[PDB]
């Protein structure tokens, strides 16, 4: 019939995946460790800022609803199933988020909660089109991630950094991501093949071209103009198609979502909204 929930086992990371039960005592941390989202034993779901409570989930939160919980046997739990839900029998309530209008049932599988470095909690419909480093965790919401927008050329020799990690279209023609310890976490394997150009194209395909526009390697992610290329500080490299569907601040259901930008017009992995 449907998806059932499993227990959450990612305490201290920045993301609560779909259909995972966060129980009392468990918490998320923003990638910069400044913010913590904590389900307390008293049934309050709380965000702390360097250890000081600055938000509590209740009826006062815009775009949320509180309804009766009749089931006495329902454990204290917080989980995401497109919308987020807090089951709190101690106060006879289910506190839940009023997300923006759903577009397909597949969103139920793709939508997870992110605790961002700016303290916002955001529900994000997230699809990893390509993951170059499946062994390295995806870490959304980090100010130190490097994001490349579609239409971004990787200039040969330029070192694009995300913390201590880097992505480089090298002199030898290889396209390589290096992790924080200096070792390569991923490479296209295009060294010594005559590579002249590496580009994250407007169609969302990452492509390394040789002489005569010959294709040497590509991510097979063409046809996704809203995708971004992300290099994380932990060495992860991936191409993701993502959109937020709720947040505790900034979000309005009728507003346009957009990523915040650096003073040099480069996007960062933090969602914001406007008209
Ligand atoms: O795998 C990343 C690595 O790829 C290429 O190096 C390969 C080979 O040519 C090297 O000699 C050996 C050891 O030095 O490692 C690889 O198998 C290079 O493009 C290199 O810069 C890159 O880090």
């Amino acid at each position: 019939a449907g998806r059932t929930r499993i227990p959450f086992n990612g305490v201290g990371t920045s993301v609560l995946p779909a259909y995972q039960t966060l129980s009392a005592g468990q918490y998320l941390l923003s990638p910069n460790q400044r913010f913590k989202l904590l389900l307390q034993g008293d049934g309050n779901l709380v965000i702390q800022d360097n250890g000081a409570t600055v938000w509590v989930a209740n009826e006062q939160q815009p775009f949320s609803s509180t309804i009766p919980l009749r089931n006495k046997k329902a454990p204290l739990a917080f989980y995401v199933q497109y919308g987020a839900f807090l089951d709190d029998y101690s106060r006879r309530r289910v506190w839940l988020t009023d997300n923006s209008t759903f577009t397909s049932n597949d969103q139920w599988n793709r939508t997870h909660l992110v605790l961002q470095d700016d303290g916002n909690i955001v529900l994000v419909d997230s699809l990893a089109l390509w993951n170059g480093t499946p062994a390295i965790p995806l870490v959304p919401g980090a100010i130190d991630s490097l994001l490349l927008a579609p239409g971004s050329e990787l200039v040969q020799g330029v070192v694009y950094g995300a913390g201590a990690s880097k992505l480089v279209f090298q002199g030898d023609g290889n396209l390589v991501a290096y992790g924080p310890n200096g070792a390569a976490t991923w490479n296209a394997g295009t060294q010594g093949k005559g590579a002249v150009r590496a580009v994250f194209q407007g169609d969302g395909n990452l492509v390394v071209y040789g002489a005569g526009n010959a294709v040497l390697w590509h991510s097979h992610t063409g046809g996704h103009a809203s995708a971004v290329l992300r290099l994380q500080a932990n060495g992860s490299i991936a191409i993701l198609d993502e959109k937020p569907v709720w947040a505790r601040f900034g979000f309005q259901p009728t507003y346009r979502h957009i990523r915040k930008i650096n003073p040099d017009q480069k996007p960062i992995d933090i969602w914001t909204w406007h008209f």
